[PDB]
DNA sequence: AGGGGGAAGCCG
DNA sequence: CGGCTTCCCCCT
């Protein structure tokens, strides 16, 4: 199996630069403004000119502005980014049908029965890059390896505007030298738990008894990590099915008054419904509380949920959450549409 | 043994 | 911080 992973470089910011070539070479900070205060909210994506100063995704906007007070701060334009992305994805479909659209800016291609050699793979990666740059004016990073995980590692190593192959031998070396924290799917929580016990590299997870590993990080990731370190990850390209579409709004203040909350919830459902190209069979209401804790209550039907009962159902789920948590106020309210068609 | 449902984790 | 995905209870 030969897998080619495509990772659109600093996507949102880069789309902004394409829409405005006068931004290129300037710190660009694409943010999610929350509307509560001016400058409230978080950074969503920043270009390299910004991230070289610590201004990156996840940090509060006011921190960003503290570090880089003269950068170009732009609000999320997700509909645009998504149009561009759908075009690049369609573009990618010409090179393979076995394709997994992992997210808005990431996609996996099984080019196995379509190259037969890693040279062809590299060259095809250059072809893909040149095509994408030519048609959509954005640079991507291509990773190529023996599976999805190492393709992604390759991309991670070559960002931005890179191309990288990880042959079998380099896989062998990587199992031994690559930090657990750099393993795709492994975040800071898992990495910290493992780090506490001297588990630092992939091969390290072999040194510890399975039951103990599972006891630390859960069966799933334990099986995952181990299979990687044994170089037995054989997982195939699964075509899409990412059936979650969400929408979240921050309330004008914290409150338990459904009379205040429900309105914002409906608009959320509204904007959620037109973002999706199909019908959800399951709806979940999601409340972010005042202590930032999150409550979910959802319902699935054997049929599609029209927007008009999405309102009713979601109001029921909301009231239900307000019974479930009699203590805290709500700070943000949202919805997740699942099981789409 | 199995499929929800809801909380925990990842990562831009 | 925000929005998705993963995962692991939990109750037949
Ligand atoms: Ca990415
Ligand atoms: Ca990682």
């Amino acid at each position: 199996m030969i897998v080619l992973f495509v990772d659109f470089d600093y996507f949102y910011a880069q789309v902004e630069e394409v829409l405005n070539p006068s931004l290129k070479g300037k710190p660009v900070v694409v943010c999610v403004f929350s509307g509560r205060f001016e400058d409230s909210g978080a950074v969503a994506t920043a270009n390299y000119e910004a991230r070289k100063f610590g201004v990156k995704a996840g940090i509060p906007i006011v921190e960003a502005k503290k570090i880089l007070p003269n950068a170009v701060y732009l609000p999320m334009r997700k509909e645009v980014y998504q149009q561009v992305s759908s075009r690049i994805m369609n573009l990618l479909r010409e090179y393979s049908e076995k394709i997994e659209i992992a997210s808005i800016d990431e996609a996996y291609l099984d080019i196995s029965d379509k190259v037969r050699d890693y040279r062809e793979a590299y060259n095809l990666g250059l072809e893909i890059k040149n095509k994408i740059l030519e048609k959509e004016k954005i640079t991507v990073t291509v990773g190529i390896s023996k599976n999805k995980v190492f393709a992604k590692i390759a991309a991670d190593m070559a960002k931005p505007n890179g191309i990288k192959v990880i042959d079998d031998e380099e896989v062998k070396r990587l199992i031994r030298e690559l930090d657990i924290a750099d393993v795709p799917g492994i975040g800071n929580i898992t990495a910290e738990k493992l780090k506490k016990l001297g588990i630092n590299k992939l091969v390290d997870t072999l040194s510890i008894e399975f039951d103990k590993l599972k006891g630390m990080i859960g069966e799933a990731k334990a099986k995952y990590l181990i299979s990687l370190a044994r170089d037995e990850y054989n997982e195939p390209i699964r075509t899409r099915v990412r059936k979650s579409i969400g929408r979240y709004l921050t309330l004008p203040y914290n409150t338990r008054d459904v009379k205040v909350i429900l309105p914002y919830l409906k608009k959320a459902i509204n904007e959620a419904y037109n973002k999706v190209n199909g019908i959800p069979m399951r709806i979940t209401v999601i409340a972010i509380m005042e202590d930032l804790d999150i409550l979910s209550k959802g319902k699935k039907f054997k049929h599609g949920i029209s927007i008009d009962n999405a309102y009713k159902v979601a109001e029921d789920l909301l009231r239900e959450l307000l019974v479930r948590d009699k203590r805290r106020n709500v700070r943000r309210i949202g919805v997740k549409l699942d099981n789409i068609i």
